């Protein structure tokens, strides 16, 4: 399942955090793009 949860921070950034692999990236995976 897409464990990619997008947290939109008031800092003005939406980083996609994968709650399965504990992956935190500032660029949305191919699942989103």
């Amino acid at each position: 399942v897409s464990e990619w949860t997008e947290r939109k921070t008031a800092d003005g950034k939406t980083y996609y955090y994968n709650n399965r692999t504990l992956e935190s990236t500032w660029e949305k995976p191919q699942e989103l793009k």
